[PDB]
C-alpha cells in the first residue's frame, strides 16, 4: 500500500480533538508513506502505555465512532496518501462490519486494521471488507510463530503490521527477530510499529527488511504534551528520525 522506505505516521483520533487530527496529519503528508489513524476506544489492552493513554485522552475530549471518518473525509480533499483505518473489533462488531467498512471507504479509507479480530471471524471479515474495496492489515508481534505469520500473509490485502509489546532505547532482539522471520515468510509488504524513537532505529530497520517504518508513540508523547501546539514539534521529530 505504501512505497519502500516509507515512514508511516500513526495518530489517534481526536487527540485532542478532530480537527487537531486534520491539522497534524496535513502537516507530516510531505514526510508519510502512507498515514494510520486510530480509532479510541475503552479497553486499548493491546497497545503500549502511550497510545493508551491518547484513547483516554480521545474519549475525554469526547470522541464518537463515526468522527474519525471526517478526519478521513477532510484529509483526502487534499491528499490520496494512503490511509489505513486503526481499531478495536468492539467499535465495528456493534455498527456492524459491512456498514462500517462501506461507509470507512466512503470517506475514503483505503484499508484497515483490526487489532483483536476474532479468529472465528476472521474469514467473513476478510471476504466483507473485500467486497467493500477495503484491503486488510492484519497485526503480528514477536510471540506469533512462522506458522501464523503464514496464514497471516495469505489473508491480507493490504500489509502485514509487525510489532511489539516490549518498547525499547533500543529495539529489542526480539522485534528484530520477528521482523527478519516475517521477511523470510510473508509475501506482502511489512510495516513495524517497534515504537522508534532515534533516527538510527529508522536506518537500522529499513536497512533489515522493514518495508515501512511506523511512527506513533513518539508522536503521540508530543501531542499529549503540546496538545493543538503539537504541530511544529511534530515535524521536527519526524525530520529527525529521517536525518533531515
Amino acid at each position: 500500500m505504501f512505497k519502500d522506505g516509507s515512514l508511516i505516521p500513526y495518530l489517534t483520533a481526536g487527540d485532542p480533538n478532530k480537527q487537531s487530527t486534520l491539522n497534524f496529519l496535513l502537516a507530516l503528508d510531505e514526510y508519510a508513506g502512507a498515514i494510520e489513524l486510530g480509532i479510541p476506544f475503552s479497553d486499548p489492552i493491546a497497545d503500549g502505555k502511550t497510545i493508551q493513554e491518547s484513547h483516554y485522552r480521545a474519549l475525554k475530549n469526547g470522541f464518537k465512532l463515526r468522527e474519525a471518518f471526517w478526519i478521513v473525509k477532510e484529509f483526502r480533499r487534499h491528499s490520496s496518501t494512503p490511509i489505513v483505518l486503526m481499531t478495536y473489533y468492539n467499535p465495528i462488531y456493534r455498527a456492524g462490519v459491512r456498514n462500517f467498512l462501506a461507509e470507512a471507504k466512503a470517506s475514503g479509507v483505503d484499508g484497515i486494521l483490526v487489532v483483536d479480530l476474532p479468529v472465528f471471524h476472521a474469514k467473513e471479515f476478510t471476504e466483507i471488507a473485500r467486497e467493500e474495496g477495503i484491503k486488510t492489515v492484519f497485526l503480528a508481534a514477536p510471540n506469533t510463530p512462522d506458522e501464523r505469520l503464514k496464514v497471516i500473509d495469505d489473508m491480507t490485502t493490504g500489509f502485514v503490521y509487525l510489532v511489539s509489546l516490549y518498547g525499547t532505547e533500543e529495539i529489542p532482539k526480539t522485534a528484530y527477530d520477528l521482523l527478519r522471520r516475517a521477511k523470510r515468510i510473508c509475501r506482502n509488504k511489512v510495516a513495524v510499529g517497534f515504537g522508534v524513537s532515534k533516527r538510527e532505529h529508522v536506518v537500522s530497520l529499513l536497512k533489515e527488511g522493514a518495508n515501512g517504518v511506523v511512527v506513533g508513540s513518539a508522536l503521540v508523547k508530543i501531542i499529549g504534551e503540546k496538545g493543538r501546539e503539537a504541530t511544529e514539534f511534530l515535524k521536527k521529530k519526524v525530520e529527525e528520525l529521517l536525518g533531515i
